[PDB]
């Protein structure tokens, strides 16, 4: 009470009174309490900020920015300003001094400013000597006394020209420029700071613009805008990029957690999140002060709503009143994304941070350690752990925070409905508890649904699959209609199956589209027919509208988070079992490989035992021997003796149970195994060592490499290993060798390197490089192996046994030992309806409208004596609205059942596109089996997707015309802000669609190599340990990552970004639809601005669904898109169009003719034939032998008449073949195919294409037919339907089936289509001899590779350089040396 005696002596000037600042048409607020709190608001915040950061700014010095000019005048402003309001004290002192009673609060006041002042001036002086460019503390400071300021402003400017009003005019000036210079100082503390004195970066030129900053652009993520700019037009590709800011690489971040790690495991245990807790724990917090705050705003929302509708509803308010409501709730909503979208941001980027501090330490655990106890699987339990755990934790970083604020809302909103509705809402409650089983249900419902229908799904695949492989290798005949007409009437079978599902899963998903409209709707029902005296209300009605909107998203979200809760709990066991496997075997057993630089012998052991594992009995045991230095040394043992064990014992990787060992000099290891990277032939063998001539050379010539230089493609600069080329292992082990010997080590170690090299080249390379006529012959070398010519010019020789060495000595003594030595010589060795669809939409649309207008034309019904007049009619026709809204909603998903009808008939036309590409000119030459594979399948799934694609954008954009047509006929003079918010919207989102599709596809370009590299490393583990060479992996294994990290920054920004530039034109579409409203409130009713202004949050939250979804979704138009382009190759020439139906007098002769021929491969290469003209007589032969595919293609091609034929016309006996039936003439004569290749299909039906022939005259050829090996093949025979061309089991029955289907064919002139060319020697003179018995009284056009059977000829004619030469007498043809004769020569002489 000691303000009332504070304020003034009499204490006539109260605080707070309604009587003076609510109640009156001119609001002000009375003396003391402006000279007191709204002064005294500004300081507390400051002085209650001021230690906390400056601790926190004690730990991040930056830089020494120096004398920038607005530093010193932000200094002398400050300066300025302290001085003023001292003279301020000083002047009210002379006042008080001179006998004048003055309040006490006028020296209370004013006095604690100047130390608040000077606080903020040293404050920022010691901004300015840390360094740091933009200040997000001053501005907020800055802003709130400017706030107080403008409001002292306001009384005082209002107190001032009322009436003669006296005033001392000492504080008006004082106050006035107080508020002006404050402006001045926020003004001008705004744009930046200069730069530090050094700054990291140094030489890279493109760093990250965020660190670099001003608080607003932080704040709204401006740089990006630029970037997005800069990437629309040109591609976005390459190392535009920028570089991390040294705080996200991993070379910095591992090494804390792994060293964490290392201190808490010797300290062992709670798993690495705990570790995390005082790692990653400390940027947890500003996550979860955040949302609290966001939290709060939401429900504050529909209060403000709720007072809003309130003052509308009263006539006696004053005006002003009803602008302050509209002022605030804007305000609120700005916050509100400000600390929503800011916060996503800091969350997700811890996530990507933990991501990379696990690449950090599973490969430094896996290069290193657990050898000889990596028991799981080599693939599936490290790589496939390591992806799948790393990407499982991205999510569970979003949904962590969650888990307190999901449930937390839902309660109070609980009883924020049961404070208003009343406790008939707690069986509104119930309804919604009615409303969250059915949803769950139909997704559960629709879940098994969907896998059912995969099944079927799966079915369908694989048969799709047989069809693709069935036109693999295809080449003839027209089945190729008829089994795609039993595919397509299966697939429209599977298709009706899939209507059955469209209707099951379109119903459940827009019935819970529509949901929220009924469940509002008997929430709204069950209340008002409930008991009596209660009456419906636009606040109450909206208020629950309002709330149950908010509510409906966190019920939804709230499964699946649970799931991936107790995913990640599974998936971090298996992590915590790895990395705690720890048991570090090789810490130190040896000398070190070397110790001393020189010595008398290289390797001593004595008493060695080793054994594989402490559960198996030792191995080795008893090993005791000195080597001496730059020795030759052979380690000889039976096959399963043990030499490789003893020989790993020696490099360092087995079990020493006991025993002294002494090794000197660097070492290299040659495994009998090899493993190649995937790199250069040059960089393989180099191996880090750089470019050493003629060393280079010298060991290339030892290595022989020359002949393998020459024969590779593209000698040392080719991709070695795998992703190419694939090599020997004999020259495997050659290059493993050569990299070996060119490491110039001092040890050289190997295990019987030769035993994939001929014995030839092994002795060259022996007496090279290996034994004492190499230049390595200064060296110490040891080599295992079972050989016996290299074994007596060899040093030294130790054989062993039963993990003993049995003997030790030289070859000279050894072989007059006459034991062990000579026993293993003695028993071993030697001596319409989319119009229908657009329609229905605008019922539902139009429909929803008339709902929303009719609860609006209810809401506003007086109330009579208790109750509103009528409600039965209201009910029963709001129900009937609703029922229309079913009925449209099911018409419209019969709509898209009925699209997918048309998605059916565009697979009728994709089929006609199948048998579109019946010409194979261009198929030829081009790849063939992966486009079409991948083309026809993908297409064909993701077409199911379409009708779900053109859906629900049509429905959503639908929804905000809707919207926007609604807010417009409620206020005509509101319609003046639409245009520029829909341009700004439109071209937001072109430039983000625009953008983010390149983003998306570095992810995917760079994900591979990583694991790549992680597979690559594994595999090759032992000889990468045993060269002492590990940083430059693990270094290169960061490299990779870092890029990989990359690319992956700056597309959650991006995500951020549009989030951010689009919510403000929500905020600024409700403060505009709220502000024309109350201007006009006199000729309004409470329903007409109660809708539009309810309608203002659904209206953002609708283009925010709409935006994200049918973008990412537009980007899935962009798919299709690419889908149409990929099924956009069309329009080829070739085609079978106009037909010749002569008579028939064909086959009795087989006269020939041949003239003109320029007949010759591609356009651009020479012509293979030249005009030939050879009038080829009846009954003369002519045998057209030659090169491979010279010009019997070229016949066949004529024969084939398949392409257009409008000229074109042969005499053949005397009878043109135009004279002859087309297709009569081309499946009369017999093709016997190149390839043997049995029919596809049932064989029955195979030999039978058209059924119109007896079956006892194919029988009678069968029986003369004896080669039918290949029908027993099949399991069905006859009955047995066939795919792939019947390409099973062996070629050679297939030729016989090929002849059993020529004799079933039955025609006296067949074509030796090349049949005997590509067959092997004994089934050609079965198919031969079989030849001659049966085809004795047929015509035949022999074409023979191989002279076994070929001189049974009549007139043979070389056609030499493509020209036909001296014809008959075979013999003299060979005397002069045909064409033929030329490529049967050419293959191999000598």
């Amino acid at each position: 009470m000691a303000l009332r005696g504070f304020c003034s002596a009499d204490g006539s000037d109260p605080l707070w009174d309604w009587n003076v600042t609510w109640n009156t048409s001119n609001p002000d607020f009375t003396k003391c309490f402006q000279n007191t709190v709204l002064v005294w608001v500004p300081c507390f915040y400051l002085w209650a900020c001021f230690p906390f950061y400056f601790l926190y700014l004690s730990r991040h010095d930056r830089g020494y920015i120096q004398m920038t000019p607005l530093n010193k005048t932000k200094t002398a402003l400050g300066f300025l300003l302290w001085i003023v309001c001292w003279a301020d004290l000083f002047y009210s002192f002379w006042e008080r001094s001179r006998g004048i009673f003055l309040a006490p609060v006028f020296l209370v006041s004013p006095t604690l400013l100047g130390i608040t002042m000077l606080l903020a001036t040293f404050l920022i002086q010691l901004e300015r000597r840390k360094g740091v460019q933009s200040s997000g503390i001053m501005l907020t400071f800055w802003l709130v006394a400017l706030v107080c300021a403008l409001a002292i402003l306001r009384s005082k400017i209002m107190t001032a020209l009322k009436e003669d009003a006296q005033v001392d005019l000492f504080r008006d000036i004082t106050f006035y420029v107080y508020f002006s210079l404050l402006l001045i100082q926020l003004v001008l503390s705004c744009f930046s700071d200069r730069s530090p004195l050094f700054s990291e970066t140094i030489h890279d030129p493109n760093p990250c613009p965020e660190s670099s900053a001003s608080f607003l652009s932080r704040i709204t993520f401006w740089w990006i805008t630029g970037l997005i700019v800069r990437g629309y037009r040109q591609p976005l590709e390459g190392s535009d990029l920028w570089s991390l800011n040294k705080e996200d690489t991993s070379e910095q971040v591992v090494p804390v957690l792994v060293k964490n790690w290392k201190k808490e495991c010797a300290k062992t245990n709670p798993s690495l999140f705990k570790v995390l807790y005082k790692t990653f724990g400390p940027y947890f917090l500003m996550s979860f002060f955040f949302k609290a705050i966001h939290d709060l705003m939401m429900f504050s929302g529909p209060q403000i709503l709720k007072l809003l509708i309130k003052f509308v509803n009263d006539t006696k308010a004053p005006d002003w009143q009803g602008y302050f409501y509209t002022v605030l709730l804007f305000v609120t909503a700005c916050l509100q994304t400000l600390v929503l979208h800011q916060y996503f941001h800091i969350c997700f980027v811890s996530g990507m941070r933990i991501k990379t501090a696990v690449i950090g330490a599973v490969y430094r655990k896996a290069l290193v350690i657990t050898n000889s106890a990596r028991k799981s699987s080599t693939v599936g339990e490290i790589v496939n752990l390591m992806s799948v755990d790393a990407q499982r934790f991205m999510d569970l970083a979003t949904y962590i925070n969650m888990i307190w604020s999901a449930p937390l809302q839902v309660i109070l909103a609980l009883y924020l409905l049961w404070l208003n509705l009343g406790p008939s809402v707690l069986a509104g409650v119930a309804v919604m508890v009615l409303m969250v089983p059915v949803n769950a249900v139909m997704a559960m419902k629709t879940k098994t649904y969907q896998v059912a229908h995969m099944k079927s799904k799966d079915n369908r695949i694989k048969l799709m699959n047989e069809i693709l492989n069935g036109i693999k290798v295809l080449k003839l005949y027209a089945w190729e209609l008829a089994f795609k007409d039993k595919v397509l009437a299966i697939r429209q079978e599977e298709l009706k199956v899939l209507k059955k599902s469209a209707y099951l899963s379109a119903v459940g998903t827009f019935t819970w589209v529509c949901t929220p409209f009924l469940v509002a709707l008997c929430t709204f029902a069950v209340y008002v027919t409930i008991d009596e005296n209660n009456i419906l209300d636009a606040q109450t009605a909206f208020v629950s509208l309002a709330l149950f909107n908010i509510l409906r998203f966190p019920l939804n979200i709230l499964p699946m988070v649970i799931s991936s809760i107790v995913q990640a709990s599974v998936s971090l066991k298996r992590l915590r079992i790895f990395l705690s496997h720890e048991e570090l075997e090789p810490d130190s057993i040896e000398r070190r490989p070397v110790k001393d630089g020189g010595g008398t012998n290289s390797i001593t052991v004595r008493n060695a035992t080793f054994t594989w594992a402490r559960s198996d009995p030792p191995t080795l045991n008893g090993i005791t021997f000195s080597i001496p230095e730059g020795a030759l040394v052979a380690v000889v043992g039976q096959v399963g003796c043990g030499k490789s064990s003893l020989l790993s014992a020696l490099l360092a990787e087995m079990d020493k149970v006991e025993g002294h060992v002494a090794i000197k000099g660097s070492v290299a290891y040659v495994p009998q195994q090899a493993w190649i990277q995937n790199d250069s032939l040059r960089e393989n063998i180099l191996f880090g060592c750089q470019l050493e001539e003629p060393y280079y050379r010298s060991v290339i010539q030892a290595c022989a490499l020359l002949p393998d230089l020459e024969i590779l493609p593209s000698g040392d600069r080719t991709e070695i290993g795998e992703k190419g080329v694939n090599l020997s292992g004999g020259q495997k082990q050659r290059v493993s060798l050569a990299r070996a010997v060119y490491s110039n080590a001092d040890i050289y170690l190997f295990d019987d390197p030769l035993s994939a090299v001929d014995a030839h080249v092994g002795k060259h390379i022996f007496e090279n490089v290996i034994g004492p006529k190499g230049m390595l012959k200064n060296k110490t070398r040891i080599l295992v192996t079972h050989s016996m010519s290299y074994l007596p010019q060899v040093d030294v020789i130790i054989v062993m046994s039963g993990g003993k060495i049995s003997e030790m000595g030289s070859y000279q003594e050894l072989l007059a030992r006459d034991g062990a030595f000579a026993e293993f010589l003695r028993t071993y060795a030697s001596t319409f309806i989319s119009f229908l669809s657009i329609f229905l939409f605008m019922c539902n649309h139009v429909s929803a409208l008339a709902s929303n207008y009719w609860l609006s034309l209810w809401t506003d019904d007086p109330i009579v004596n208790g109750t509103q007049e009528h409600t039965k009619v209201r009910l029963s026709v709001y129900g009937a609205l609703g029922i229309s809204q079913g009925i449209a909603v099911f018409g419209y998903s019969m709509a898209v059942s009925i699209g997918g009808i048309l998605a059916s008939r565009c697979l009728h036309v994709d089929l006609l596109h199948s048998i579109l590409r019946s010409p194979m000119s261009f198929f030829e030459r081009t790849p063939s089996g992966n486009l079409v594979n991948r083309f026809s399948k993908e297409l064909d799934t993701v077409d199911s997707m379409i009708p779900e694609v053109i859906k629900m954008f049509m429905g959503s954009l639908f929804n905000v015309i809707g919207a926007c047509i609604v807010i417009l006929l409620a206020t005509p003079i509101a319609a003046i802000i639409i245009p520029p918010l829909g341009l700004i919207y439109f071209f937001v989102q072109r430039f983000y669609v625009a953008s983010s599709r390149q983003l998306k596809r570095l992810e995917s370009v760079s994900r591979s190599p990583v694991y790549s590299h992680f597979n690559e490393t594994l595999l090759g583990v032992s000889v990468i340990r045993a060269f002492e060479e590990q940083e430059r992996f693990i270094h290169q294994s960061d490299l990779k990552v870092d890029e990989n990290q990359k690319a992956y920054y700056p597309s959650i920004v991006a995500n951020r970004w549009l989030a951010v530039r689009l919510e403000c034109v929500g905020n600024c579409i409700v403060l505009f639809a709220a502000l024309f409203a109350v201007i006009s409130r006199h000729s309004l009713s409470a329903g007409l601005v109660g809708l539009s202004v309810s309608y203002s949050l659904q209206v953002t939250t609708y283009l925010n669904w709409l935006v994200r979804m049918s973008s990412e979704m537009e980007t899935n138009i962009v798919a299709v898109e690419r889908l149409k382009e990929y099924s956009e190759t069309e329009k080829e020439a070739p085609w079978q169009i106009q037909e010749t139906a002569p008579p028939s007098s064909w086959p009795q002769v087989g006269r020939v003719e041949f003239r003109n021929y320029c007949l010759r491969y591609r356009e651009d290469l020479d012509f293979v034939l030249r005009h030939i003209n050879v009038t080829i007589n009846g009954g003369e032969k002519v045998g057209i032998v030659g090169r491979t595919g010279a010009g019997k293609s070229s016949l066949t091609l004529g024969l084939f008449r398949i392409n257009e034929s409008a000229e074109g016309e042969i005499i053949i006996d005397g009878i043109n073949i135009a004279k002859i039936g087309l297709h009569d003439l081309r499946f009369k004569i017999t093709i016997i195919p190149q390839d043997p290749v049995l029919f596809s299909g049932s064989l029955r039906m195979n030999l039978d294409p058209f059924s119109q022939y007896s079956d006892e005259e194919v029988w009678t050829s069968l029986e003369l037919a004896h080669l039918k090996d290949f029908v027993s093949a099949l399991p069905d025979k006859l009955d047995h339907e066939c795919a792939e061309g019947g390409e099973n089991l062996s070629v050679g029955q297939r030729q016989l089936v090929c002849l059993a289907r020529a004799l079933l064919r039955k025609t006296k002139i067949l074509v030796l289509d090349e049949a005997t060319a590509a067959v092997d020697l004994e089934t050609d003179d079965l198919i031969q001899s079989t030849i001659r018995t049966q085809f004795e009284d047929c015509t035949v056009l022999t074409i023979a590779h191989r002279l076994n059977t070929i001189m049974d000829y009549t007139r043979v004619i070389v056609l030499d350089k493509g020209e036909i030469q001296e014809y008959g007498a075979p013999s003299d043809l060979l005397q002069q040396r045909g064409l033929f004769y030329s490529m049967a020569k050419d293959a191999g002489l000598v």
